[PDB]
């Protein structure tokens, strides 16, 4: 089994009005509410890639139930932590000007947050967590550094798709992958990147440290794949790019999909980044014949080793 | 029994932020939720005075449940049609301004519809019926009308607090009361009522028309009830108006659970003026000992008949 790790999953409410008055009433005219989420993203890629998942994280009250059901029509699996306070509803005003409003998280107990980890320490070796996204201000910020650490004992295949410091902090505990981009090694080393040779050489740096290996994200410019005995360099087509939220989540689960159907690393890789591609070159997360027609025009170099 | 009909309940969604950043992203210092409608609103307020209620009406999805469990933990029956899309989500931007944003309602079939009014035909002439709100456009225009016609069967006192077309359509179905505004007598019967006397003249013709009463707010200058018998003048203590939303509703409440609880009609005009002042000086809904300090404020007055 495959599990993405959403801690704040949202209701995404998005609101059409007869135009826009502050300090007036407002009538809205169509309405849509979406499932919310960085580890829900993936949950949706791994679909899209014919991959079953199940989704984890923290989910409360009718908004909770809503995110849920949504996965549940999408033939989704889930088994969230019910918590006491409801799963926040973002507002996202589409009429004319388009404006964000957003809520904290729910309070989540230390109850909660171990019947979480009691999830993590049942996973076996066979089965990856992908963890992904923020982490909410009332679970343990070392939240990715736990659940990695229980992988650990478990044998668990650990994914992380965060930014660096949360990345960094579960290096110890051997990651399948990470995916930092170009930018985040030129800090954690305090150098410049500007090679791919040098992109080599700093992605293994940090499989030394830890990971078993590594993508570093380079934009429209492709991406490299770092293992302890092979590097991967990919280069995506060229083309306009309409939406690029949900391209990172969509690289992880495009990798991961690839990874457990059976692909080589090579060809994991390379779906991985047309994955991403294709997500960046539509309004929202790709469908599977964009994401195939990318693939084909994905090419993929073995940069060292074998 | 006594039942409230919303067509069209809400969870009203509060937020809570500052400086409303149009075309920006803001963030939210609190949220909370309650349910709203202003049948829902009349449930509220006669729970508070102590009297019984079911409320009847639309409810769907998770946003139905949690109206359903609200009232609930509220200890307010409730007897919802199980629509097939979900019950609405208002937005109240609550910054320095007051900001509301309010939603379409499910799709209403006419077979839920129909539903509703089976439920209608089940009641007795010792039954009370609210029917307050706006008509949902997937509903029949004459929803009113519609229920009104089965109480008059029934025997059932029908309470409508609604726009003036719909309020003029059930007179021929004798209701109990109806809940104008000043303004909307002047529109009825195309006119100005600068007075007590006019108040008393256009009100006692819709009372010819059908009603069998009549209160006709003022706002912060109180309220007139008018019967065939009597007319009674109610003059609320002044003070700051803190949120008049529900004030209309808990009015309304007022007099319902004063008739029902044996009071005069003069202490239940009363009563039901205190009620609308009490909530009008508050965030919500007013509490009992608001209404109850306020109803020692509130003169009552013989404007003319016996």
């Amino acid at each position: 089994m495959i599990y993405t790790v959403t801690f704040n999953p949202s209701i995404d409410y998005v609101i059409f009005t007869n135009d826009f008055k502050i300090d007036g009433l407002n009538r809205a005219t169509a309405t849509y509410k979406f499932a919310g989420g960085k580890g829900i993203n993936v949950s949706r890629v791994l679909k899209t890639l014919d991959v079953e998942s199940t989704a984890l994280g923290f989910a409360g009250g009718f908004p909770g139930k809503f995110i849920i059901d949504t996965l549940n029509n999408s033939a989704i699996q889930s088994n969230f932590i019910e918590v006491d306070e409801d799963t926040r509803i973002n507002v996202k005003l589409k009429t004319g000007q388009e404006t964000e409003i957003n809520a904290p998280g729910p309070h989540i107990t230390s109850t909660q947050f171990e019947q979480l980890l009691q999830q993590i320490k049942n996973t076996t070796s066979e089965d990856i967590v992908i963890v992904a996204g923020s982490v909410p201000s009332s679970i343990p910020s070392d939240a990715y550094a736990q659940i990695a650490q229980i992988t650990a004992q478990t044998g668990a295949k650990l994914v992380v798709d965060a930014e660096k410091e949360l990345a960094e902090s579960v290096l110890p505990y051997h990651p399948l992958f990470i995916k930092p981009n170009k930018d985040e090694l030129e800090v954690m080393f305090n150098t410049t990147v500007n090679s791919d040779a040098d992109v080599i050489k700093y992605g293994r740096l940090l499989v030394d440290k830890g990971a078993q290996s590594v993508i570093v994200s380079l934009g429209g410019d492709g991406a490299i794949y770092i293992d302890k005995e092979i590097s991967i360099k990919a280069v995506n087509p060229q083309g306009k790019v309409v939406n690029t939220v949900g391209s990172g989540d969509s690289t992880v689960a495009g990798m991961v999909a690839g990874i457990a159907s059976g692909l080589s690393i090579e060809k994991a890789f390379q779906q991985a980044v047309a994955c991403g591609t294709a997500t960046a070159f539509d309004e929202d997360l790709a469908t599977r014949d964009a994401i195939e027609k990318i693939k084909s025009q994905v090419t993929i170099s073995v940069l060292d080793g074998e």
